[PDB]
């Protein structure tokens, strides 16, 4: 029994070679005859929801939001979510986190979290990714031969050439950097004909089911997709850019424009295809290369506003996952709230949906979760615009107002869904 010994090991097995539906079950089977208390760390609800039907027949237990006899199973946002909660944490044994490559704020957090268990000699930990930090080949082993071609990709709806784009009898899944980017292309592909599957965070539970069926053409997805996400697909087209959530001095939150995606998620975005050891001839289009430039990736400062808000034995504090915690500026400990304003903080995020960064800028004004006062007394620069025209929203004291937030993050207002949103909280509708 390995899985005792208080160790850090990394599956970096490669895309397909069946971590998450033949190593994984082989470790969990493991664990309950040893007796640990085991957690298993999914990123998305969907690929948590899958993992719950293989591990039918096993006492694995899916936690939405008794150690040693069940193996529970949580979405790592989930996990997060609970050691911010304010009694002791569950103590496990052994970490399971799939899809360890998810460099959302939750999942980085949970990383560090668990290295430090390893490290504090409490537990074991698994973390299983083809593409662990530091990676820099884009094209890794698949089991099927995958044919990879450099093209020019559509950044934009385009009205004629890129025939190679639609005169495609197959599925396809296209990897866009943004939302609004997504939409633009969707939209260029239905007036084709396609049928078009959009894929976003928001969105990623309910529209993921309509790809499960034969009836779909393309999928437009943004990385989220690079985190386990299963296609019956024989192309992916990419677009090989991201957006960038870049901190500008402490002050204001930028989605830094298109931009080349790191090798890691290169890798994840080819890697949906080629997973059919007997079907070759899957194609993979890429549009440009990758780069290594996270240093300034307000992630990785956001899970040290998690993680500093995280209580452990003894007033410690854990590190970021080592091999990812030379990408952040910032001190342990520095962004530690007191105990109701870190209510507030998580308040803002789970309840009010803000991003961590922007949650973290309220509260620690000692500002309450209700108040929304922050909203709208921000200054001119702050002014968020609709269709060429200022936002306005109408609030509960029945006052239509500019939306004009005191702090500034852009994906707040990125997209119409995420301005909606946005909107809903500032008139007080959550
Ligand atoms: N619903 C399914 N039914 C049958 N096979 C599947 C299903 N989903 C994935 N597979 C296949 O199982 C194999 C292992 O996949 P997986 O364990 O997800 O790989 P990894 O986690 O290492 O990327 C792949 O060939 C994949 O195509
Ligand atoms: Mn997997």
């Amino acid at each position: 029994s390995m899985l005792k010994k208080k160790q850090l090991t990394v599956l970096d097995l490669h895309p397909g070679a069946g971590k998450t539906r033949r190593v994984l079950p082989e470790i969990v089977r493991e664990a309950i005859k040893t007796r640990l208390r085991t957690v298993i760390l999914a990123p998305t609800r969907v690929v948590a929801a899958e993992m719950e039907e293989a591990l039918r027949g096993l006492p694995v237990r899916y936690m939405t939001t008794s150690g040693t006899e069940i193996v529970d199973l949580m979405c790592h946002a989930t996990f997060t979510s609970r050691l911010l909660q304010p009694i002791r944490v569950p103590n496990y044994n052994l970490y399971i986190m799939d899809e360890a490559h998810f460099t959302d704020p939750s999942s980085i957090a949970a990383r560090g979290y668990i290295s430090t268990r390893v490290e504090m000699g409490e537990a074991a930990a698994i973390f299983m990714t083809a593409t662990p930090p530091g990676t820099r080949d884009a094209f890794p082993d698949s089991n099927s031969p995958i044919m990879d071609t450099e093209v020019e990709v559509p950044e934009r709806a385009w009205s004629s050439g890129f025939d190679w784009v639609t005169d495609h009898s197959g599925k396809t899944v296209w990897f866009v950097p943004s939302v609004r980017n997504g939409n633009e292309i969707a939209a260029c592909l239905t007036k084709a004909g396609k049928r078009v599957i959009q894929l976003s965070r928001k969105t990623f539970e309910t529209e993921f089911q309509k790809t499960k069926h034969q009836e779909w053409d393309f999928v437009v997805t943004t990385d989220i997709s690079e985190m386990g996400a299963n296609f019956k697909a024989d192309r992916v087209i990419d677009s090989r850019r991201c957006l960038k959530p870049v901190i500008l001095d402490g002050e204001r939150v930028i989605l830094a424009g298109p931009m080349p995606v790191t090798h890691a998620s290169a890798a994840q975005r080819r890697g949906r295809i080629g997973r059919n050891p007997n079907k070759p001839g899957d194609e993979y289009l890429y549009g440009g290369g990758c780069a290594e430039t996270d240093e300034d990736h307000a992630h990785w400062l956001e899970a040290r506003m998690l993680l500093d808000n995280i209580y452990l034995q003894d007033g410690l504090i854990a590190s970021l996952y080592r091999p990812e915690a030379d990408k952040v500026a910032a001190i342990e400990g520095e962004f530690k709230l007191r105990t109701e304003q870190r209510k507030t903080f998580v308040e803002l995020m789970k309840r009010g949906d803000l991003p961590v960064w922007l949650a973290y800028q309220v509260a620690s004004a000692g500002i309450t979760y209700t108040d929304r006062r922050w909203c709208f007394d921000g200054t001119t620069n702050n002014t968020i615009m609709e269709d060429s025209v200022p936002a306005e929203v109408w609030t509960r004291h029945g006052e239509k107002r500019v939306l004009k937030p005191r702090w500034m993050d852009a994906r707040v207002c990125s997209d119409h869904a995420a301005l909606k949103s946005f909107k809903e909280f500032a008139a007080g509708k959550r």
